[PDB]
């Protein structure tokens, strides 16, 4: 399948080079595999969720997204328009309040909600968690990182928007779990993408065009958009059949444009993200 016109990102994660812009992929497109965008909510009624979005979780008054923050990373992992997995599963679990911030004791109590609401939901060909969200480090918010992964679900982080080392930020300094280094249309590191060894993956983070709540559309940047790339891509490969789980980050890292990203720091990985789909 071909999508022309696409976002830079689709187009790159689709791509040997950059500058194109048609996302190519199976039009199996995650079908039958689940995203949990763990974030500020979903407004699961915009036109590009096609009713494929669904809030299941909150630590609020309101499951609605106020925010927009959680709208614009589920549209990005399965938005029929800027989506990688356009025909996934999103389900959306509010940790994040509308001012977009949130306890650490909540954000942990989201991801250990995920690792058994999987037992809940249709995801046969599996389960990818969305974090798109960080802070300080905290060995607590790395364990529940590592429990959603040990559980059976693919989580993909955010290394942080920081331009530091992700080693000082959670989750994105669990070892077990996907974080996320944001790349720009012109293939370099985004000014803003933390770095270091911790990190597995880049994705496209400059300008990202996403859903937006009001049923609208705005292109913002961030690692926290890099990882619904990342987040997405697993969904598209798992459905493939192509890895699993446990195994996509380094299934995604193997096969993942190596040397072709500048300003990556040494002893950085120089790895974006491919889908390695030949129409
Ligand atoms: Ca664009
Ligand atoms: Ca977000
Ligand atoms: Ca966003
Ligand atoms: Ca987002």
């Amino acid at each position: 399948a071909a999508q022309t016109n696409a976002p830079w990102g689709l187009a790159r994660i689709s791509s040997t080079s950059p500058g194109t812009s048609t996302y190519y992929y199976d039009e199996s497109a995650g079908q039958g595999s689940c995203v949990y965008v763990i974030d500020t909510g979903i407004e699961a009624s915009h036109p590009e969720f096609e009713g494929r979005a669904q809030m299941v979780k909150t630590y609020y008054y309101s499951s609605r997204d106020g925010n927009g923050h959680g709208t614009h990373c589920a549209g990005t992992v399965g938005s029929r328009t800027y989506g990688v997995a356009k025909k996934t599963q999103l389900f959306g679990v509010k940790v994040l309040d509308d001012n977009g911030s949130g306890q650490y004791s909540t954000i942990i109590a989201g991801m250990d909600f995920v690792a058994s609401d999987k037992n809940n939901r249709n995801c046969p060909k599996g389960v990818v968690a969305s974090l798109s969200l960080g802070g300080g480090y905290s060995s607590s918010v790395n364990s529940a990182a590592a429990r959603l992964q040990s559980s059976g679900v693919m989580v993909a982080v955010a290394a942080g928007n920081n331009n530091a080392d992700a080693r000082n930020y959670s989750p994105a300094s669990e070892p077990s779990v996907c974080t996320v280094g944001a790349s720009d249309r012109y293939d370099r590191r985004s000014s803003f993408s933390n770095y270091g060894s911790v990190l597995d993956i880049f994705g496209p983070g400059t300008s990202i065009l996403s859903t937006w709540i009001g049923g609208s559309t705005r292109s913002i940047s961030g690692t926290s958009m890099a990882t619904p790339h990342v987040a997405g891509l697993a969904a598209y490969l798992m459905t493939l059949g192509k890895t699993t789980a446990a195994s996509a980050c380094r299934y995604i890292a193997d096969t993942a444009n190596k040397g072709d990203l500048s300003n990556i720091p040494f002893g950085t990985v120089n790895l974006l993200a491919y889908n390695n789909y030949q129409a």
